[PDB]
C-alpha cells in the first residue's frame, strides 16, 4: 500500500486490559484493513514474586508482567504509542517479532525517560508473536526483568483447523511465562535492592548459570490461582495463548488436552492435535484450543514438574458443569 | 455411552510385562470397544542405578522404572486397579495424560498405604501418553523417584502414515527415560539413606538445580545393554515408544533414523519423516518407526551427548543380517 | 547392480570454510554421482572470546564447525578423512545422513598418521549433522568443535508444502557450538599444554550441562561486525543451522523464517511464518527467508542470555530500499 492508501484506512483505538484477560476483539475481522492504535506506558517497579517476599525490579509494559496482549487481524497495521515516563531510570524500546525491519521496531523506538515514540507496522503474518524490550548491550537483562508480552494477529476469517473448518473460541486467556534470576546472599536468602541498576551485576551472574530461581506465570508464584484462577464451563471452547521470550517451556493442562495446538504459534502452520504436552521455544508464543468436557479444578503447568511445583510455573482453571462418568469414573473409591 | 451400554461391553484382563517389552496386543482392534482391565501394585523399593552401586528409593508402578506400557485401542475403556500395599510409607495416585477429568485421574485415586482403588476412563484420543503419580504438594518428587510410565492408545485401524498408508510394526519396545537427582556428600560421592523420607530435603536441593546427576533408560545406566540390549534384524520394522515425564529428551538411533516419528506422540498428528534426532518435551511420550537396513550394533541415545555418554542415556540394539555395501562401504580402511 | 554403482561418475569437490558453502546446483545436474570430498583433521588452540580464552579445538578441515558438504538425494558421498601424524588423538566420523556402522564411525577410526575413505548413499533429503565419535570419548570430541553438517538436496531442488519451487539466491551455514571451558578457583579460564591435559577438568564442566560459551563459527562475534553475513532486499536466503550436542532456538531479529524445515528433513513439510524455530541437539535445520527491509539484523539463539551473554549472536548487513508500508516511525523518540 502507498502512504496515501494507508492514510485513508479507518483507525480504531483499543483499550488494553491486564493479563491473563484480553481486550475486546472480533475473531473474524469487522471490515477491511485498519490502523489499530494502542498506547503503553513503561513502569519500572518492584514486584513480589513469591510468598517469601522476594522482589524483582520489574520493567513492565503497561505496569504488568507480562505486558498485555494486543490483538489485530492480518494486514491491519499496529500503531503503538510507547511512553517512557520521567520517573523511570533506564532507556527502553520495543521489538515486535510480528514486525519486519529495524530489529522488529527496536531500532526505531529507543526512548529515554521523558520520551515517547509512535511505531507503525503491517501485521503481514497470522499468529501469536512475542514482543519485548531489547536495548543494545542490555537485551536479556530487560527481558528477564519482565519486559515482554505478546500479540495475536488473527486471520481475517478467524481460526481454522488443518482442514479449513472454523475454530471459534468462547474465551481466551494469555499466560506469559517468566524466568527470573534473583541473587542470593551467603546464607541463601534472596537479596533486595533499592534501584534497578543496583541489581544488575548480581543478576547477570545468576543469569549466566542458565538456571532460573523462579519460573512463574503472570509475574509471581501462584499468580493465576485463587482470585485469579481462570474459569470455564463444560462445553466451552477456550484459547490459551502462552509466551516465553527467553526460555523454553512445555505447557500442559492437567486433566485436559490441547485439542488443537499451534505449537509454533503461526496460524498458517497447521495445528497439532490431541496434545498432552506441547513445546514453545524461548523467544516464541504458542496457542492451544480446548473444549472442556469435565468440571472441577485443573492445573495448567510447564511440565518440567520441578519448574511447575518447585519454581512457580502452575496456574489453575475452575470449571463448572456436570461430571461425565462415561469419560471417567471411580469404579472403586480409595478404600482398605 | 450410558452406564447400561458400558456395563454390556466385553471385559479383557491383561497381564502386564516389564519394560522395555510390551504385553501382547493386536495393532488393529479385534471387535468393538472393550473394557480393558489392568492391575498394578506400587512398590517403594531401593534400586541401584549405576555400576558404582548408587541407590535410589524408587517409587515404582508394578515394581519397575518406568512403569509398564498399557496398550488399548481408541474408544476402549482402560480400567486400572491400583494397589498401595501397607508396606509402603507414602500416599500415591495416578494421572493418565490420556484421560479427561479429575487431574487425569489423580483426584480420584489418592490411596494411602493399605488402600486400593479402581479407575475407569475412556481412551478417546489415539497416541502414546505419559502416566505418573502426582500427590498434591509432592508431585515432582514422586515423578523423579521413578513413578511414571506410559500407555499406547492405538487407532482401531492400527497405525498409518500421514497419507493413509498402513504402517505395521514387527516388534515394539518401550524406552522410559528417567532423570534422577541424587544427593552427594562433601567428597562428591552419592549419598545413601535408610528411608525414602530421609532423602527428601537433600533431593529437593538437587532438583532445584534443574541438573540431573543421572539420565537413564529402564531405570539404570546401561540397563538396555549386554544381554539386555534390544534386538532386531535387517528388514525388521520396529516401533520405539519413548517417554519422559519430567524433562526434555532428543532421541536418536546412531547408525539409523526415525523413518516416521510421531514426535508429539499423537497419531492424528501426521508423523515427521526421515528424522535424524527427534524431540520429546518433558511430560510427554513420542514414538518412532524404523525399518533396519544394516546389521551390527547401534546405540539409541538422548543426543545431548553429555546426557547420553556421561549421565547414562544410552541403549544398544543388536541387529542380525547381511551388510549392505550400496548403503555404506569402507573404500579404504584406516591405514598409513 | 554392482556394475551400475561402479559406472556412476565420480566428481571431486573443493570445500569452502563456513559460513560459506561450496559450488553446487539446487536441482541435480545429471544422474546420481559419487561426490568426493577430502578433509584433514586439525588439533589446534583457538581463542574463542575477547579475554583470550583458549580451546583445544578438534577441527574437521581446520574449522569449527567443519564445512558443509552438499550432495543430492541418491548420490553417494565419498569422504577421504586424514588424521596427520602431528595430531595426538584418534578420530573418526559419524554422518547422521548415513545408514550403518554408527553412521560411519565404526569404519573410520584413524590414529595420527592414518587416513580412511568412507562411501555412503545419501538416501534421505535434508540437512544432517556429522560429528566425530570415538567410543568412550564422544561428547569430548563433539564439544571440542569436531562437528559440522551436510545438505542432501532433493534432486528437483527445494519446494514448499504445496509443491511450489523455492529457489535460494544464496546459502549460509551457521554451526553453533557449546563450549565447556574450565576455570580456576578465582573464576579465570584455565589453559593447558596438550588437549588431554584438559580432559578431566572439562568433563566436570560438561556434567553441569551449562556451557561457558555458546558461539557461531567457533568464537564470540565470529559472524558480526566486518564478518556479518550479507543480503539485499528481494534476495532469498537459506540459513542452515546445526547443533551437534545441545538444543538451540534460532531467530532472525527483524525478520522471520518464511519456510523452516525445523527438523531439517525436506520430506517433512516446512513450518511457515516462523518467529523462532527449534533445533534439538544432534540435528540440523534450515530456514528460507526473503529479505524485505535493509539494515542490520541480528541472528541469534533466542535464549537471549545464550545470545548476548554467552556468544550466540550473528549479524546480517542488508542493502536496499526501506519499505514504509511494512514499518515506519510515525513519531521518532522525542520529549
Ligand atoms: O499432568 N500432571 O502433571
Ligand atoms: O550419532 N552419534 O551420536
Ligand atoms: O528478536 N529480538 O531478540
Ligand atoms: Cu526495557
Ligand atoms: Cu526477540
Ligand atoms: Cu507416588
Ligand atoms: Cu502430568
Ligand atoms: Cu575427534
Ligand atoms: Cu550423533
Amino acid at each position: 500500500a502507498t502512504a496515501a492508501e494507508i492514510a485513508a484506512l479507518p483507525r480504531q483505538k483499543v483499550e488494553l486490559v491486564d493479563p491473563p484477560f484480553v481486550h475486546a476483539h472480533s475473531q473474524v475481522a469487522e471490515g477491511g484493513p485498519k490502523v489499530v492504535e494502542f498506547t503503553m506506558v513503561i513502569e519500572e517497579k518492584k514486584i513480589v514474586i513469591d510468598d517469601a517476599g522476594t522482589e524483582v525490579h520489574a520493567m513492565a509494559f503497561n505496569g504488568t508482567v507480562p505486558g498485555p496482549l494486543m490483538v489485530v487481524h492480518q494486514d491491519d497495521y499496529l500503531e503503538l504509542t510507547l511512553i517512557n515516563p520521567e520517573t523511570n531510570t533506564l532507556m527502553h524500546n520495543i521489538d515486535f517479532h510480528a514486525a519486519t525491519g529495524a530489529l522488529g521496531g527496536g531500532g526505531l523506538t529507543e526512548i529515554n525517560p521523558g520520551e515517547k515514540t509512535i511505531l507503525r507496522f503491517k501485521a503481514t503474518k497470522p499468529g501469536v508473536f512475542v514482543y519485548h524490550c531489547a536495548p543494545p548491550g542490555m537485551v536479556p537483562w530487560h527481558v528477564v526483568s519482565g519486559m515482554n508480552g505478546a500479540i495475536m494477529v488473527l486471520p481475517r476469517e478467524g481460526l481454522h483447523d488443518g482442514k479449513g473448518k472454523a475454530l471459534t473460541y468462547d474465551k481466551i486467556y494469555y499466560v506469559g511465562e517468566q524466568d527470573f534470576y534473583v541473587p542470593r546472599d551467603e546464607n541463601g536468602k534472596y537479596k533486595k535492592y533499592e534501584a534497578p541498576g543496583d541489581a544488575y551485576e548480581d543478576t547477570v551472574k545468576v543469569m549466566r548459570t542458565l538456571t532460573p530461581t523462579h519460573v512463574v506465570f503472570n509475574g509471581a508464584v501462584g499468580a493465576l490461582t485463587g482470585d485469579k484462577a481462570m474459569t470455564a464451563a463444560v462445553g466451552e471452547k477456550v484459547l490459551i495463548v502462552h509466551s516465553q521470550a527467553n526460555r523454553d517451556t512445555r505447557p500442559h493442562l492437567i486433566g485436559g488436552h490441547g485439542d488443537y495446538v499451534w505449537a509454533t504459534g503461526k496460524f498458517n502452520t497447521p495445528p497439532d492435535v490431541d496434545q498432552e504436552t506441547w513445546f514453545i521455544p524461548g523467544g516464541a508464543a504458542g496457542a492451544a484450543f480446548y473444549t472442556f468436557q469435565q468440571p472441577g479444578i485443573y492445573a495448567y503447568v510447564n511440565h518440567n514438574l520441578i519448574e511447575a511445583f518447585e519454581l512457580g510455573a502452575a496456574a489453575h482453571f475452575k470449571v463448572t458443569g456436570e461430571w461425565n462418568d462415561d469419560l471417567m469414573t471411580s469404579v472403586l473409591a480409595p478404600s482398605g
